[PDB]
């Protein structure tokens, strides 16, 4: 009866990793002599957590770079490694003459071998300038499709050309970047399966394997069990699609701790979508993922968790824990008591958006959720 509905990033395990992968994608996708090639790097299949944080480092700026591009609206990793291999590609293109340039930007050849065909064609040595991509967001409208649009006008007037449709969102370049950092993120084999494509290398593991954890799992495995043992019905609602939940949580021993019948993720409000296309979206703000890994995750009940959504369940009986505040209104939404954590991106700063938004508790992370359970009154 009573059930307890979490969350992952900002909870159980944090985005960093992403950000990670998205450095090593714009990276390898300068270094390799798969792509362009331009110097020598370190053999991707020995990298280690310091290599990994000091290419991150360096493309982008101690995360100025990466920071920057989330002011302005560009929140999905795809774009944001897109964008600044980009600014980096169209530097690289300034060097050669106009010629070569359209041979590269026309040619039928895919892109991918295109860009293996620009370094033998470099007079000087080029220098790599990682504070471009930063000194080119300088005057940009907020905006996903305003940045797509500057990055066009950029390799238009820089390259002196007018098509400059390569740097097209979802492009044929896009496509590229965005296969390479699903392959770094899955790795090969789960990369096959899902992406439905054969996969680039033979060594890439997957940091999905990897993820950055916010809280010993030692630790929440106790925290997990004893909820269980306190009557608990345990849930998750994410934004992350299946695998990205799935495998994860299996490979660190708490998928156990979780029925798959009441994990809501990513992949279900895609589906739901596509059966109801007029629902608008069902993305985090609605209560639509919460609702299905509180009373099931099944295709035939969709209809109902999209339908009925106003207070349907009493403010004892489902617990939301999360940081987002997307899933604040979800609770508030549906009748649920919120507990907030501050292990999100933002840390500790975040308290003063939930507390302005009234939000029942407030804890510092995961393991502090046992002083709300046991102080549900003592703490109101």
């Amino acid at each position: 009866m009573k059930k307890i509905l979490f969350d992952v990033d900002g909870v159980f395990l944090s985005e960093e990793r992403c950000f990670d992968v998205s450095a090593l994608t714009v990276y390898e996708l300068l270094m390799d002599k798969c792509y362009l090639g331009l110097h020598s790097h370190i053999d991707w299949e020995t990298l280690t957590d310091n290599d990994i944080q000091d290419i991150r480092n360096r493309i982008f700026q101690k995360d100025k770079i990466l920071n920057k591009l989330k002011s302005l609206g560009l929140n999905s990793n795809w774009d944001m490694l897109f964008i600044v291999f980009s600014i980096h590609l169209i530097d690289i293109l300034k060097k050669l003459s106009h010629d070569e340039i359209e041979a590269f930007m026309y040619q039928d050849e895919p892109v991918e071998l295109k860009l293996q065909n620009i370094s033998t064609n470099l007079a000087d040595c080029f220098n790599l300038n990682e504070q471009l991509p930063l000194q080119f967001l300088d005057n940009v409208k907020v905006g996903k499709n305003n940045i797509y649009a500057a990055l066009e006008e950029f390799a238009t007037t820089e390259l002196h050309v007018s098509d400059a449709t390569l740097f097209s969102l979802k492009g044929a370049l896009w496509t590229l970047a965005q296969e390479v950092y699903q392959e770094w993120y899955l790795g090969s084999k789960l990369y096959e399966d899902v992406e439905k494509k054969i996969a680039r290398t033979t060594f890439k593991t997957g940091y999905i394997y990897q993820e950055i954890i916010l809280r010993p799992v030692d630790e929440v495995k106790v925290l997990l069990n004893d909820l269980k043992g306190a009557g608990f019905e345990l849930g998750i609602a994410t934004g992350r699609p299946y695998t990205e939940t799935v495998v994860p949580f299996e490979n660190l021993g708490l998928l156990p701790y979780f029925e798959a019948d009441f994990i809501a993720t990513a992949s279900d409000v895609l589906e739901a979508e596509n059966m109801y296309p007029q629902a608008r979206p069902l993305g985090k703000p609605n209560p639509f993922s919460y609702i299905a890994a509180l009373y099931g995750n099944n295709r035939d009940k969709y209809e109902s968790y999209i339908n009925k959504q106003d207070n349907i369940v009493n403010k004892d009986d489902v617990f939301i824990v999360g940081d987002s505040l997307a899933d604040l209104l979800s609770a508030q939404k549906i009748g649920a008591t919120f507990i907030g954590t501050l292990t999100g991106l933002k840390g500790k700063d975040a308290a003063g958006e939930l507390e302005a938004h009234h939000a029942d508790y407030v804890i510092n992370h995961l393991g502090e959720l046992r002083g709300v359970l046991d102080n549900l009154l003592e703490h109101h």
